[PDB]
Parts: C-alpha cells; sequence; structure tokens
C-alpha cells in the first residue's frame, strides 16, 4: 500500500506539471524532478524489499543485481535528499534578499542547480555498482541484500545524508528566522516547520541505526538492530509519498489538478 501511494503520488505530480502549464516555472520543473526521483525509487526498488518480506528476507533474485539494486537505493535515495537540501538553500536566498534573487532567477541557473544535484547523487554512489558486482560478498554479505564496507559505509552515509541535513538544519531555521526578522510571513513559518519536522523524523532514525550498528557491532544486539532497520527502511520509503500529499494541501492548482486526475 506504501508502494502503490509512492508510485500514485509521483505519477500525478510529473503530469500535472505538464497537463497544467501554469506552474512552467522554474520551482516546479525541480518539483517534477523529486517527483521523479521518488516515483522511480517506489516503482524499481520498493516492490522487490516487499518480494523478500515475504520471501523471508533471503535475495531470491539473481546475485549480481543484489549489487545494483543497492545502488539504485543510494541513488534514488541521494538524489531526493539533494533536490530536498537545494531547495531549501534556493528558498532561503529567495526569502533573505528577495529582489537580488530575481535579477538571478532565470531558468539558466536553475537547470544547472539540477545538472549539480544528478551530478553529486552519482558522484557520491559511484563504487556500490563496480565493487558490489566483482564481490558478490561485499554487498550481498550474509545470505541478505546489504552493503557491507564498514570505511566507505559510515563516510558515505554521513556525506550523503548529514552534510545536507546540516545545510538543510542551518537554512531552515534561518529562513524561519528571517520570516521572523505579519500574518502571511508567521503563516510560513509554521507550514515550514512542519515539513522540515517530518522529513528529519522520517529520515534520520534509519542513518542513526545504520551508523549506531557499525560503530557498535561489537557491544550491541544485532537481533534487534534488525528489526529496528526492517522496519525504518519503510518509513524513509513512506517519506517518498509523503511530499505530493504536501503539494497537494498548500497549493491550489495541484489540488485541482488531481481532483480530476
Ligand atoms: C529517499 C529515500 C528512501 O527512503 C529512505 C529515506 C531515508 C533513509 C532510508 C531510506 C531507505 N532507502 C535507503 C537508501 C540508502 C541511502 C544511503 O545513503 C544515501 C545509504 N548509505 C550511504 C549507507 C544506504 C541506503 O540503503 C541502501
Amino acid at each position: 500500500v506504501v508502494i502503490i501511494l509512492t508510485i500514485a503520488g509521483n505519477i500525478l505530480v510529473i503530469m500535472a506539471v505538464s497537463l497544467e502549464k501554469k506552474l512552467q516555472n522554474a520551482t516546479n520543473y525541480f518539483l517534477m524532478s523529486l517527483a521523479i526521483a521518488d516515483m522511480l525509487l517506489g516503482f524499481l526498488v520498493m516492490p522487490v524489499s516487499m518480494l523478500t518480506i515475504l520471501y523471508g528476507y533471503r535475495w531470491p533474485l539473481p546475485s549480481k543485481l543484489c549489487a545494483v539494486w543497492i545502488y539504485l537505493d543510494v541513488l534514488f535515495s541521494t538524489a531526493s535528499i539533494m533536490h530536498l537540501c537545494a531547495i531549501s538553500l534556493d528558498r532561503y536566498v529567495a526569502i533573505q534578499n528577495p529582489i537580488h534573487h530575481s535579477r538571478f532567477n532565470s531558468r539558466t541557473k536553475a537547470f544547472l542547480k539540477i545538472i549539480a544535484v544528478w551530478t553529486i547523487s552519482v558522484g557520491i554512489s559511484m563504487p556500490i555498482p563496480v565493487f558490489g558486482l566483482q564481490d558478490d560478498s561485499k554487498v550481498f554479505k550474509e545470505g541478505s541484500c546489504l552493503l557491507a564496507d564498514d570505511n566507505f559505509v559510515l563516510i558515505g552515509s554521513f556525506v550523503s545524508f548529514f552534510i545536507p541535513l546540516t545545510i538543510m538544519v542551518i537554512t531552515y531555521f534561518l529562513t524561519i528566522k528571517s520570516l521572523q526578522k505579519i500574518s502571511n510571513e508567521q503563516k510560513a513559518c509554521k507550514v515550514l516547520g512542519i515539513v522540515f519536522f517530518l522529513f528529519v523524523v522520517m529520515w534520520c532514525p534509519f542513518f542513526i541505526t545504520n551508523i549506531m550498528a557499525v560503530i557498535c557491532k561489537e557491544s550491541c544486539n544485532e537481533d534487534v538492530i534488525g528489526a529496528l532497520l526492517n522496519v525504518f527502511v519503510w518509513i524513509g520509503y513512506l517519506s517518498s509519498a509523503v511530499n505530493p500529499l504536501v503539494y497537494t494541501l498548500f497549493n491550489k492548482t495541484y489540488r485541482s489538478a488531481f481532483s480530476r486526475y
């Protein structure tokens, strides 16, 4: 059911930009690209995880395909985090300095920000396909599909998520501070706050459990950590479905487009 919503919401978002040409602004191209990453993640990755859940957490799929699956789950997931990080940076720049942002608000730089995000997503996720496909034990370890290089993993989870997280946590808070510096401004503070709170609460638990697992493997119980990771990956996947409904709620035209289709 999470997979259905995750696919469907992004599918509606991507068409609504095309079917309704009013949302041809530069921002909604970023928003449709984030929807693309989320829908791709829902289509390619998540039913496989549901299948492993049914089959007992053993990888029925061909052996080397396990290597690319994890790679997809890094690239599509890292892209969404980088999309939201760039959204936070650009929206903070818009709030703090609205006039000067309009001078450089041309779409030509907006496309460079897209190429930057989708380039950094590949740059972060380079090792997993080539290394995992070469050595099964690196990414197929324990008989269940899992990425198992501690040295690479603990830094990779950090740069991919925490570095955007501090950029989000230092920009979002500052965006509220700019609004504070009446009713028009303060209404944005709460709506920004809920969006920040959900994605932090839904993304962060997986990563802290992963880093806690790698560091504390000597001093922790494996089974509880495994169950927690099994559920927290689902919650992180729900993070993908979350954003289209947020789009539906605050914007008039997306709501009309989804009501029609
Ligand atoms: C958005 C979204 C997807 O949902 C989410 C959302 C948040 C957390 C987890 C999930 C579940 N996806 C897991 C993806 C993933 C990302 C990684 O960092 C970028 C890494 N490491 C570098 C260790 C491993 C990994 O799992 C293979």
